[PDB]
């Protein structure tokens, strides 16, 4: 049903809340929620951890099952799989883990796959634990996505720093 609420519009199509991803999805009932996903789909911690408890460890399942037959995806690609009971299809999305010394000119590519759905609810790629400078997350957001995304950042100061970041 795509109803996002309380979100600040930073231009004709990117969207920013401080919110967490999964509370989002509850409440929005999305048609795509991106998973900040890594190349063989192991959702343990972070965002992806997060998603995957949410469906009762469901996501988990099906990304192993696609692995087995399939191998893992490259960094800056994307697949497709179900979005259980989050959303009707999940984005698995890999963006550059620059404190694993990933190249972060893959963030471009990572978000390109964003324009593939007309409306998506997604994180911040390649920020926490990935190690991306979250401003330059920003930035590539904003130059690369056509489409309607709804970023959720679930972290009061960083959204803020953001926030005032991109209104400078
Ligand atoms: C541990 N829980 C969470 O991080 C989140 C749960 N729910 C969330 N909704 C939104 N953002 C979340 N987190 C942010 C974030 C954005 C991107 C990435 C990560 C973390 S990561 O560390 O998992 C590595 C992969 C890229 C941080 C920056 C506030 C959470």
């Amino acid at each position: 049903v795509n109803s996002f609420s309380g979100y600040l519009k930073l231009t004709d199509n990117v969207y920013i809340k401080n919110a967490d991803i999964v509370e989002e999805a509850k409440k929005v009932k999305p048609t795509v929620v991106v998973n900040a996903a890594n190349v063989y789909l192991k959702h343990g911690g972070g965002v992806a951890g997060a998603l995957n408890k949410a469906t009762n460890n469901a996501m988990q399942v099906e990304s192993d099952d696609y692995i087995a037959t399939n191998g893992p995806l490259k960094v800056g690609g994307s697949c497709v799989l179900s979005g259980h009971n989050l959303a009707k299809h999940c984005l698995h999305v890999v963006g550059p883990n620059v404190n694993k010394g990933e190249d972060i000119q893959l963030l471009k590519s990572a978000y390109e796959n964003f324009n593939q759905h007309e409306v998506l609810l997604a994180p911040l790629l390649s920020a926490g634990i990935f190690g991306a400078d979250p401003i330059h997350s920003l930035r590539v957001c904003v130059d690369t996505v056509r489409t309607n995304v709804y970023l959720a950042v679930f972290d009061k100061n960083l959204y803020d720093k953001l926030v005032s970041s991109f209104l400078e």
